[PDB]
């Protein structure tokens, strides 16, 4: 229909003009705030291939990568009560739900490396967003809060997502290297303005 | 093989680099000819779908385009004896010929407005890169210069080419605008280096 691609094209371009003033990452994030907001406030943009829930695994469809790599932004599709290990992301991060609902929580460590939940579990509502620094709690586990219908939210990173080489971690408290991968193997078209 | 697609990336990547000095159009165009050049000079890295020919139509698969819009790179398939119009481009724009060959065939207008060939057809063989500006010559008719084969050029150009308002050129010198637009609506997934 009127698929709104002009949002996810003004939210990039704009992040990208933020991100050429070289600004702190404080800063950065307070200032994207808004962009992420105005974004997903309303959930009439989203390419359906890119909403497409699986029935064993959440899904991560890449919507855009920057040309210098210091950002790239992510669909990411949780089915019915899907649930992430305890995992790390070592770049800064944005998060605003689409539809649906997620839940997050933190962890730390005890001294051997065991990980455990500290804080409690902050829910996401359709709308919101919240920043990410690593420099401040860079480990969690994340889950769609409903555990009956999709829950998506967009995510944005400070690097071409799938190429960094973070971490899972087991209860037993073993680190295991991980690269996520992306669920696409081809990205939508949301630059051919020959529609108008 | 696997397709050296890390050839792309690095190119997207450097001439966003070289963007970011705020060059002026002729020393742009004096240094994005060799990181071109270095794309086009082996032809191991292009995606199997964005090498299509059309049997009616010369096909434009969209690449890459920046979060700026500061430029897009396309890949140009041309089936045997395909030919463009008469047209312009009004931004700048690099050429590399990728396989096969084409031939190209740039135009001047006289008292009248009325366009004719000026000077001689140029041959592009593969590995050779030509550049295009308003400054430097925008108006030309290009083709494929085989009619038993297929042939490729990748193009860089400083706008979301399939975007930008350009015009064919009629006979009696009047204009007909057009958009390009793209042939493909979904853009390939270079950015999965969880591959290896
Ligand atoms: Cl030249
Ligand atoms: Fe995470
Ligand atoms: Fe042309
Ligand atoms: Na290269
Ligand atoms: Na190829
Ligand atoms: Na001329
Ligand atoms: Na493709």
């Amino acid at each position: 229909s009127i698929l709104r691609l002009d949002r996810l094209r003004q939210f990039i371009g704009e992040l990208a003009t933020l991100l050429d003033s070289r600004p702190d990452e404080s800063t950065l994030l307070a200032q994207a705030h808004p962009l992420l907001a105005e974004l997903v406030h309303q959930d009439d943009w989203l390419p359906e291939d890119c909403a497409r829930p699986d029935p064993q695994r959440y899904q991560q469809y890449l919507l855009h990568v920057d040309s210098r790599q210091r950002f790239s932004v992510v669909s990411f599709v949780w089915g019915p009560g899907q649930i992430t290990p305890v995992h790390d992301h070592r770049v800064w991060g944005l998060i605003g739900m689409l539809r649906g609902a997620e839940y997050s929580q933190p962890y730390a460590f005890d001294a051997g490396g065991r990980p455990h939940p500290s804080g409690a579990r902050r829910r996401l509502e359709p709308g919101e967003v919240e920043a990410l620094s690593p420099r401040i709690g860079d480990v969690h586990q994340v889950s769609n809060a409903f555990s009956d219908r999709t829950s998506i939210s967009i995510h944005v990173y400070g690097a071409n997502i799938g190429a960094v080489r973070r971490a899972v971690f087991s209860a037993e408290g073993e680190e295991k290297p991980f690269i996520s991968g992306y669920s696409n193997s081809r990205l939508p078209n949301i630059w051919d303005l020959s529609k108008e």
